[PDB]
């Protein structure tokens, strides 16, 4: 549901200030952010895959080479309102994309990639929320 996909965003989102000082991350990024799960926006930073691996990875989703920790995201969308069912869907889609991402040594773009391929899976489903 929508509601619970802008709830998620929200907070998955909370730290990227945090990140920042710790990255040394632009406000390019924050356009990116802010345009995320706008219809048709394409996120073209690299800087933004390095900002969302570094997000993931503080919320204890990610592992040192970038991949999901299904336990610990299924535990983050439960934390802030997904059911199971929501949940296992959100997980089935990540790894899709990440089995269908074509590796890469740079983190960061391969994390775009990803990231890009589950907005595309969450627009179809009619999740994806309006963030004001
Ligand atoms: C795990 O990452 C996420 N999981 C659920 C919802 N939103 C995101 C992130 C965005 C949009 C930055
Ligand atoms: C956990 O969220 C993520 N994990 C790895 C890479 N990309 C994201 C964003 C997504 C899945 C949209």
């Amino acid at each position: 549901s929508q509601e619970v996909m802008k709830n998620l965003s929200l907070n998955f989102g909370k730290a990227l200030d945090e990140c920042k000082k710790e990255m040394t991350l632009t406000d390019a990024i924050n356009e990116d952010f802010y345009n995320f799960w706008k219809e048709g926006y394409e996120i073209k930073n690299r800087e933004t895959g390095c900002a969302i691996m570094c997000l993931s990875t503080k919320l204890n989703m990610l592992d040192p080479e970038g991949n999901l920790h299904h336990g610990n995201a299924m535990e983050f969308a439960k934390k802030h309102g997904a059911d199971e069912t929501m949940a296992q869907q959100l997980i089935d889609i990540v790894h899709g994309c990440e089995k269908s991402t074509p590796a890469n040594d740079d983190k960061c773009i391969w994390t775009l990639g990803v990231a890009t391929c589950f907005k595309a899976e969450i627009h179809k489903l009619n999740w994806a929320p309006s963030m004001d």
